């Protein structure tokens, strides 16, 4: 029971499952009693194994550890009845990657570069309490109505997410908080592209050939020069040579804090000439 010592145990009275979102059980949408509030809860069904109840109870553990502006908050668990739930907050918007593509152009670059500052403080604290994501994606990633971003892990989509993982964690499963700051720096390019698919529609062992081959993705529209460096940056080859989360953060602050900084952008290489007097 110690696992749970930093969660709320919530009594099952207080629950309402509504509508299956995700799918050893299932993922709802629902109320908490605590004027009702949202929220999503994601239960341990009758039959599940050892180690998924170690999994399950581990997760529920991490979570109420984990409190952070930038982590999606562990409303509390239901581990005393069956099933046993996780049960966090629910956010409209719903997933960065979705929102961005519905809302195409409508932020500002500060917005934007907002969005990432707070992902990469969520991911600083992550890495500091020493938990390797091994998933960040924007698809991973929920936005409160105050346009706060909250990492979040909802499982594979289990679709394996090349795209997202660095070299070294495809290679020899290598995961760590620098394969992360890989991730973050695709996370980067998705935000500022309204979430355009990484490299397009590369197949998996393409992209893998192009990035041993040196290649990057390329900057983005309308992007500061200062943001394509820091994502550049993330994926360098070298682990031991990419930025820390402390760093990105610190950076991204600092650019936010002294914004004229972010005026200055990056050429774009267009892929379509048009020709006009
Ligand atoms: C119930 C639930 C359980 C666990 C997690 C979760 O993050 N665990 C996690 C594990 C390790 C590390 C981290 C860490 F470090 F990142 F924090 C986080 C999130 C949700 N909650 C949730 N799950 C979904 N799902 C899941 C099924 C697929 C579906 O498409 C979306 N959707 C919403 N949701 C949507 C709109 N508002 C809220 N909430």
């Amino acid at each position: 029971q110690a696992v749970l010592k930093f969660t709320t145990e919530i009594h099952p009275s207080c629950v309402t499952r509504q509508k299956v979102i995700g799918a050893f059980g299932e993922v709802y949408k629902g109320m908490l009693k605590t004027k009702e509030v949202p929220v999503a809860i994601k239960t341990l069904k009758a039959g599940y194994t050892e180690k998924q109840r170690v999994d399950f109870l581990g997760e529920a553990g991490i979570m109420g550890q984990f409190s952070h502006h930038n982590i999606i908050r562990l409303e509390g668990v239901i581990s005393k009845y069956k099933p046993m739930m996780i049960i966090t907050e629910y956010m409209e918007n719903g997933a960065l990657d979705k929102f961005l593509r519905e809302k195409d152009g409508e932020f500002s670059v500060l917005q934007l570069v907002g969005m990432l500052r707070g992902i990469a403080a969520g991911m600083k604290y992550l890495a500091n309490m020493n938990y390797v994501h091994r998933d960040l994606a924007a698809r991973n990633i929920l936005v409160n109505s105050n346009l706060v971003c909250k990492v979040s892990d909802f499982g594979l989509s289990g679709k394996i997410p090349i795209r997202w993982t660095a070299p070294e964690a495809i290679s020899y499963r290598k995961f760590t908080s620098a394969s992360d700051v890989w991730s973050f720096g695709i996370v980067m390019w998705e935000v500022m592209t309204y979430g355009e698919r990484p490299y397009w529609e590369l197949s998996n062992h393409e992209v893998m050939k192009a990035i041993n081959d040196g290649f990057r993705l390329p900057t983005p529209m309308d992007c500061p020069s200062a943001i394509y460096q820091l994502m550049m940056q993330c994926w360098q080859q070298e682990r031991a040579r990419r930025p820390k989360f402390a760093d990105i953060v610190s950076i991204l602050d600092k650019l936010i804090r002294a914004p004229d900084s972010l005026k200055t952008l990056a050429d774009f290489d267009p892929r379509v000439s048009i020709r006009l007097p």
